[PDB]
């Protein structure tokens, strides 16, 4: 078990990713109440990033799976699979 | 042995959380020495985030223990518990 | 196979670092494709902070292997060996 965390704006809001048993998935926090995000992939382990451009915030989470990692991306309107490739 | 590192300000602060041996602990860098932080909690994982507010600075470690992970707080004194929760 | 990631700017950038088979290598994103950064260097466990000083990029990768962590630096002049040490 194994998990990623960032922050934004002044609230803040929250999102922490778990690796557990080749999935992962997604606890968020906006001032709140913690509840379960949207985010649900393969991976034994993840990382993320992310930043704001202006109010709308944008994360990148690499969620690593059989030796690939995969990027996905919140940029406002559900996650979406990124371009990054490996080595 | 996994680290988590956390930076704010122009200085910068630096944060590095350690697990080790199911122990968490911590080396803070303030634009001078390195030196051990307050931090001690149980976990052989750790993540981390902050974020800044009205010139203070708010730190989220998230310290996991086999199956369970812990939110620790610091919010200018001391290192209280969160209402983090899992899945 | 673990990752570490940072984002700075509005482009943004973004850094991925991944620790495999005790070494850490870079995949880097500027605005256009991912491409293989300069980093390399030894670890089975990486995390990373950054910061912009104006327009100036400052990363810290913590690299940790052998049971030690060893900081490394980017401020513009390659990949230097920074002052941290652990307990
Ligand atoms: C970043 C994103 O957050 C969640 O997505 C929901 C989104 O959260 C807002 C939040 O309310 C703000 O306070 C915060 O500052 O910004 C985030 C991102 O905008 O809020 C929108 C509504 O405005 C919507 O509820 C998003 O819901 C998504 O998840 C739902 C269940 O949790 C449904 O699955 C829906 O289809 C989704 O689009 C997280 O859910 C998400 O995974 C990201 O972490
Ligand atoms: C942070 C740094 O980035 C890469 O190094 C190159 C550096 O990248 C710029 C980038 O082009 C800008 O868009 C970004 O905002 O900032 C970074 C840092 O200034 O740019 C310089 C030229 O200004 C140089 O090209 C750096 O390249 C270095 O790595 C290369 C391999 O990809 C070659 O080895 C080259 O000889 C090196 O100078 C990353 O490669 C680097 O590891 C750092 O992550
Ligand atoms: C944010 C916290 O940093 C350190 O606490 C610092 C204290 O040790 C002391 O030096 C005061 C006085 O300026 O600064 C504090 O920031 C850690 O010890 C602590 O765990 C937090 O990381
Ligand atoms: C900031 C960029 O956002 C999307 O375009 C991704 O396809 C890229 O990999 C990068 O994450
Ligand atoms: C930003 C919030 O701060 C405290 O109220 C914690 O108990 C919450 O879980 C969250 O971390
Ligand atoms: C911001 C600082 O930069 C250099 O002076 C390093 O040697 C320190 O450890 C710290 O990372």
């Amino acid at each position: 078990m194994q998990t990623a965390a960032i922050s934004w704006g002044t609230t803040p809001s929250i999102r922490v990713y778990t690796a557990n048993g080749n999935k992962i998935t997604e606890r968020c926090y906006d001032g709140s109440n913690w509840y379960t995000g949207a985010f649900n992939q393969a991976g034994d382990n993840v990382s993320a990033t992310c930043w704001l451009s202006g109010s709308a915030v944008h994360i990148r989470v690499y969620a690593t799976s059989g030796g690939s990692t995969t990027e996905w991306c919140w940029d406002g309107d559900g996650w979406t699979r990124g371009a990054y490739t490996g080595l």
